[PDB]
């Protein structure tokens, strides 16, 4: 069959005055990214990526009337995917953060994005790492995601 | 069918009297990037992630940058792979990539062979983080697939 | 005909007085990389994009940052019982790429051991694993010695 693989990257400043979401989930915390939810932006990329249409800036512009939170995003990239011709396979993602703790709130984000790419709960994976106190990121100035995804036409 | 995957990344140094070439594409801008070659930070990332997911090493062990870019396709198809697909990220605080993108497509499905559906390019800021940020250079990665 | 992909990251600050492990080669140098196991950077990205594959979480979650039973552990044994869990899932490991980012030492003397270690854990045949190595340009800590990054990718099937 004709598989093709995507690719995405996403990051944003991490300041206090904003709520903390990564992956549709709400985290309690007292720093916030600059709804900048680097989590679903990252997957939205590699889905737009393995289906070369381009980037997530070219279909969802700052402009445009049309767009909304990052999950209903999400679902319309979902659906141009599938326009396209291509079904997902599967996504695997990883999310750097020196802080706060993500793991008690991985099933929620795989969850939320398994419903919005109407996927097995088993063909979408989120992980989770700090940067070692290097950098921006182990500074908690920003928190940075990375995803991958199979599609087949 | 025998599939592989290989990714690719590259980064660059943004320097005085250098012209800015990404994906073949020259851009106006008042820095370039530095390297031994032209420095092309997305063809070099396109290249590293062929030479991986054939399992050829890397783009040191092996050598202007679509010429590379070119012998890396040839090597790949000697090497009994033919390439399905390609994806990459270019990180760039500044200058605006978005006229120039669909150039780059162009020039990559060119030198690969390859038809303008099986290859894609994208842009991100760095969101003002860190080298990148600050306009000290330029990322890129890349994802690639084949089948032997 | 049952495809999946998976990535992984990884980085540890270099520091002396630790063994400099990378993809199970001890490398001749004055500093090693920081962790509570060996902190072999490139067998943990590794391991990140297969557990990642079989969707099965990462690398924390099966092998405990904090338990003492992995205090220096070696990271091959590691990879080897991800790779056991990767196939008791159901799936084949089809192939490996990778690429480490290090200023220092030279790592192209090391990299085919790395390659022949990694082929080795996982059962496959050299000509399915790939390691790559490159400088970051002198940008960043990275550009000033202060870790060591690691980034891997990898396909099976189940
Ligand atoms: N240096 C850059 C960075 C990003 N972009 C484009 O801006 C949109 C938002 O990421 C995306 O659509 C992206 O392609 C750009 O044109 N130049
Ligand atoms: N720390 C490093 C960084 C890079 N290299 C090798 O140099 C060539 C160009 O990056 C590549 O072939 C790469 O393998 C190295 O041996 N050690
Ligand atoms: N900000 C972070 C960073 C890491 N983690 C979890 O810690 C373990 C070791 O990396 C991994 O299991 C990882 O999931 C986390 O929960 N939140
Ligand atoms: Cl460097
Ligand atoms: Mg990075
Ligand atoms: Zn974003
Ligand atoms: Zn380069
Ligand atoms: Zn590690």
């Amino acid at each position: 069959m004709d598989f093709r693989i995507g690719q995405g990257y996403d990051v944003h400043q991490l300041v206090p005055g904003r709520p903390l979401i990564i992956g549709g989930v709400t985290i309690p915390y007292e720093r916030g990214l600059l709804d900048a939810d680097v989590l679903l932006h990252a997957i939205t990329d590699a889905l737009f990526g393995a289906a070369a249409l381009g980037d997530i800036g070219r279909h969802f512009s700052d402009t445009d009337p049309r767009f909304a939170d990052s999950r209903a995003l999400l679902r319309e990239c979902a659906s141009r995917v599938a326009q396209a011709g291509f079904a997902i396979r599967n996504v695997d993602s990883t999310i750097i953060a020196q802080a706060p703790k993500l793991a008690p709130h991985i099933d929620a984000m795989r969850a939320n994005i398994a419903a919005d790419l109407d996927l097995p709960l088993d063909r979408v994976n989120v992980k989770a790492k700090t940067n070692e106190k290097l950098g921006y990121l182990g500074r908690g100035e920003g928190i940075e995601a990375q995803a991958a995804a199979l599609v087949v036409r």
